This record gives C-alpha cells, sequence and structure tokens, in this order.
DNA sequence: TCAGTGAACGCTTGTTGACTCGA
DNA sequence: TCAGTGAACGCTTGTTGACTCGA
C-alpha cells in the first residue's frame, strides 16, 4: 500500500535508537520520548509500532541477527578456496561491520549490558552462529584432532574472540592485522591439539 | 575517627549501585535517588561522597582494580612452579570471581557499555593486565618463538578471552573445564607459532 | 481505516538551601 | 565541624484519550 510508509517511520525509530547510542550511552538509558523525538514522531505514536522499549530492543536484536549472517554466508562461500582461508574473511567481515557500523555498534554494546531479555535473544543468536561454525568445520575436516565435543569449544572461543573484538572495530598492530595474527594463533591451537 | 563512619556509608552507595546491577540493568539507566534510596540516605546526602553518578563509575573501576590485581598476583606466584599451569590459576581465578562476584559483574556489564569516562577506565585497567602478562611471559621464556610485537598480541588475545570469559563466570562443558579448555588451545596456539 | 497529533494524568528525576544535632 | 535531613525548584518521564485528516 502505502503502509510502505509505516515501516519507514518504523525504521526511524529504530535507526534512532542506535544512533542514540553512538556517542556512549547503553540502550536502558533511553527513553521512549527522546526515541520518538529524535525520529520525528510525538511520543504516543510511537506506540503504533511497539508496546515496550524492550519490544524495539528485539527488533535490533533481529535486525543485526539478518545482516551478521548475510556475512556469515559470504565467510562460507570463501572456505571452499584451498589458501588464505583467514585474511580473505577477516576482510569480508571488516568490510561487512564497516557498512554496517551502527547496528554492529548495538550488539557490542548490549552483548552483556541490557535488560535480561534482550541478552536472550544475543544469546540465542551466538548460539547459532558458534553451531553454524561447529557444523563447518566438522564438514570440512577443518581439525581432523577434534572430536564433536572439542569442536563446540573451539568454535565457542572463535565466537568469543569475534564478538570480543566488536567494539575496537567500531571507530603493524591495526585492528585487520590483529585480529587476522589472533585468530591465527587459535587455528595453530586447533591443529596442534592431542 | 569516626569518619570510619563515612567511609561506611561510601560503601553503602557503592555497594548498593553494584547490587541495583544484579537484575540486569545497566549502570548508565540507575538514577542518583534510586541509589541513595537503596543504601539508606536521603538523595542530598549523594553529594558529602561523589558530585556525579559518573564520579561512583569511577570509585566502581577502581574498587575492582585492587580486588583484579590482588587476584593476578596470587596468580603470578604460581606459575613459578613446573607443571599444571593453567588447571591451578583458572582455579584460583574463579575462586576469587566467586569470592567477589558483584565487582566482577560490574566489569562484565560496563566493559563496554558504560558512559565513555567510565569505558577509558576500563581500557586503562586492561592494557595494564595486558601489559603485565607480556612482561611476565616475556620474563620466563614461555612463548621463545614471539618476539615483543607477538607476545603483545598473544597476550591481548589471553585478557580478551578472561574477559569475555566473566559475564558466565557470574551466575564437561562447566565454566572451569571450558575456560582451561578455551586458554589450553590458546597456549599451544602460542607454542607452535612460526 | 488508521499513522500520527496535542493535551492532560500522576510520578520520578538532579540539584538548591537553610537545617539539626552527635562526634 | 560536618554526615545526614526535609522541603521545595523546574523538568522529564510512560501511558491515557478523544482527535484529525490523507490513502
Ligand atoms: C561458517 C560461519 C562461521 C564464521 C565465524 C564467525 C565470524 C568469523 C569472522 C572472521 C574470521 C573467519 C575465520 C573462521 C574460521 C575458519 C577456519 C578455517
Ligand atoms: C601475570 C598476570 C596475568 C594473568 C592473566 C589474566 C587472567 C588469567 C587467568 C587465568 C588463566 C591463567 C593463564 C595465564 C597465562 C599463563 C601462561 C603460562
Amino acid at each position: 500500500p502505502r503502509a510502505e510508509q509505516k515501516q519507514q517511520t518504523r525504521h526511524a525509530l529504530m535507526s534512532a535508537a542506535r544512533h542514540l547510542m553512538e556517542s556512549g550511552r547503553g540502550f536502558g538509558s533511553l527513553s521512549l520520548r527522546e526515541v520518538t523525538r529524535a525520529a520525528g514522531i510525538v511520543p504516543a505514536g510511537f506506540y503504533r509500532h511497539f508496546s515496550d522499549m524492550d519490544q524495539l530492543g528485539l527488533a535490533l536484536v533481529a535486525e543485526v541477527d539478518e545482516t551478521f549472517r548475510a556475512t556469515l554466508r559470504a565467510v562460507r562461500r570463501n572456505e571452499f578456496e584451498l589458501g588464505g582461508l583467514i585474511d580473505a574473511s577477516v576482510r569480508i567481515f571488516l568490510d561487512a561491520v564497516g557498512a554496517n557500523r551502527s547496528q554492529f555498534l548495538f550488539l557490542a554494546r548490549e552483548q552483556y549490558g541490557g535488560s535480561l531479555p534482550i541478552r536472550q535473544a544475543i544469546a540465542s543468536l551466538r548460539q547459532r552462529i558458534t553451531d553454524d561454525l561447529a557444523a563447518d568445520l566438522a564438514l570440512l575436516n577443518k581439525m581432523p584432532h577434534l572430536d564433536g565435543a572439542a569442536l563446540d569449544v573451539f568454535a565457542d572461543l572463535v565466537v568469543k574472540t569475534v564478538f570480543a573484538t566488536l567494539p575496537e572495530l567500531i571507530d603493524h598492530l591495526m585492528p585487520a592485522a590483529k585480529i587476522t595474527h589472533q585468530l591465527r594463533f587459535i587455528m595453530i591451537g586447533g591443529k596442534h591439539w592431542h
């Protein structure tokens, strides 16, 4: 219809919330009045879209989720080529973060700091990425010395590092080279296990 | 004097703030009125102690700092014994977290989520722990295949993991065994570099 | 039909000030 | 002398309701 305009106001409330966080503030400290004010609606209009600041947080987890998975697919595709595996995928990864900074900022900030419900949603997102990585290593036989249980712990290490790196990726020892160096240490670890 | 009582009210404002966070809330969303209410003073009494909720955050960074360094010293002492290095130090570490849960909770939550000034303070605390670890590995020749630059990146990986693990340490694949397994992967990585 | 409005609700907020009254 | 008080300041908050007016 022109309920294409409704969604446009939906995006506005979402984008305003993310961008309001860009100065150092947490999502939990944001008022509904200040988000509607930044998005361009009267306070009460917020409810034609969300009942809760919490419900907006959840839509913010779901939004990063689409973006983050479109990125993992591009890395997955790239893993089938012989050699250079790490450097290429870091690049694809950093490109995508660069292209989508405020979403990843939301993730980096709220991953442990928000209201429990939003922390639950982030936990689910992170278990799926970890599972998907455990499946992919299992599939390609990249760590032959690791059984199912050891892969789940390894995969969890890899996802823990990437997630712990996000904040320094947002705003020699340059991000790219460091993270790549750091992931190398972990891969080597995985190969020489026994 | 009995300005031993003043400090007691200082501890109360600090403890209340930390404990108010224990339900999922961020430090940034806490009002001064609710902290004084929980500590047992009239709102205005807060200023005989702090001018700012921010200044209280900074006293909360400094408090975790003493506790966290008393712990690192006990791990340092333990590193001079031949064998078992990892399992013992994890235990000492988890004991100390257990004994001081709400402080470490503060750290885990605010490490990327607070106001920039508190994020600065946490950054300084984390650089010092990372430097101290780089110095200690340098001292004992634990990673002979790594020059100064490589140690700073390794040390940063180790501190990144410990910090990224804190939240699951607060409230088979048990924390202790996982973290130990995960650190092993990293150590092995460090040894087989070249 | 319904996305966005404007007014009005009871309430909590950070900071002021001149105070009390025990160490 | 000064840690803690109690009242009062101008202001922002989440949610209500009956409304307007273009698609």
